[PDB]
DNA sequence: CTTTTTTGCCTAAAATGTGATCTAGATCACATTTTTCGCATCTTTTTTATGCTATAATGTGTGCAGTCTGACGCGGCG
């Protein structure tokens, strides 16, 4: 519980950085990097 | 006196009237087979909610405004 939020806090700038491909003006910002958030925190969950 | 027209008769003849006596018709309230209908099965059949893909990738702007403006509020701004 504490140990990942290391790890999710490292690769935040992936994280917006894949998601503004599809920042065509499909839906808006944030809401890409909230999914993106979450897509992130179950490859979290999972990762060998 | 002769004609024709009429009626009545001859002479043949259809239409009218006896009603008594049946006889095939139509009624008449209530049980049975057909339509094919409606909701439950199947039963598919399609469609839909959900689940993974292990080289590697790390801070936007993003296309615009053309900036109205005069008065008054209000936070400063001294």
């Amino acid at each position: 519980r504490r140990a990942k939020k290391e790890m999710v806090e490292a690769n935040l700038r992936l994280v917006i950085s894949i998601a503004k491909k599809y920042t065509n003006r499909g839906l808006q910002f944030l809401d890409l990097i909230q999914e993106g958030n979450i897509g992130l925190m179950k490859a979290v969950d999972k990762f060998e």
